[PDB]
């Protein structure tokens, strides 16, 4: 992780 939950910043594959 290390993104801070899903906030639409780096989602895909």
């Amino acid at each position: 992780x290390x993104g801070x939950x899903s906030a639409x910043f780096e989602v895909x594959a």
